């Protein structure tokens, strides 16, 4: 049973959100699709990208030098559709901005763009842990961008009840 999705927030008709690691969602839900957070050459480091390659015992890591060996690195705000190994049937790979490195921000509306490829996604909150931009504007931004079915796996709690009290003030506008 695909994309068995339980226990998420709806935040918009299309946005759905909840406090969980991506790994295991993805082994509870058997996605059809789920998103890493990736950087132009597929090198896979210390968020979500480390998590899913680790819990696939590397297999995401030699696939992804196989790609990146063929096709060269991908462009910021760009994307490919790899195996999702164990944990889903594809494995959407986005390039969101880094802006720690003053990448520009309004690439991330270009990397959640390629979610609108598939029906349904399970995905975290692109560029907003190890490239630096502030997770309330990547939320805002998926929710601006993306009309296919998004479930967002925002692991920790604290980060989760800011989220969603920025998104209330934000949708209400005060
Ligand atoms: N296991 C997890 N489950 C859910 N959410 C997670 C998990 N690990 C991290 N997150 C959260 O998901 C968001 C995405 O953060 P990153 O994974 O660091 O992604 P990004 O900010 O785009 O940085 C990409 C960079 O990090 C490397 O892992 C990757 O190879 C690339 O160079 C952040 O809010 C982060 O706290
Ligand atoms: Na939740």
């Amino acid at each position: 049973e695909v994309n068995s999705f339980s226990g998420y927030l709806k935040l918009t008709d299309n946005v759905y959100i909840k406090n969980a690691d991506i790994v295991e969602e993805a082994k509870k839900v058997k996605p059809t699709v789920v998103v890493n957070a990736a950087n132009v050459y597929l090198k896979h480091g210390g968020g979500v990208a480390g998590a899913l390659n680790k819990a696939t015992n590397n297999a995401m890591q030699v696939e992804s030098d196989d790609y990146i060996a063929t096709n060269g690195p991908l462009k910021v705000g760009g994307s490919c559709v790899l195996s999702g190994h164990n944990l889903a049937k594809h494995c959407l790979h986005v390039v969101g901005p880094n802006v720690n490195k003053g990448e520009d921000i309004q690439l991330l509306k270009s990397a959640y763009e390629n979610f609108n490829q598939h029906e349904v996604l399970l995905a975290p909150l692109l560029s907003a842990g190890i490239f630096g931009a502030d997770p309330i504007h990547s939320l805002r931004v998926c929710v601006d961008t993306v009309r296919t079915n998004v479930y967002l796996a925002v692991f920790d709690k604290n980060l989760y009840d800011k989220l969603v009290s920025s998104f209330l003030e934000m949708k209400s506008e005060k």
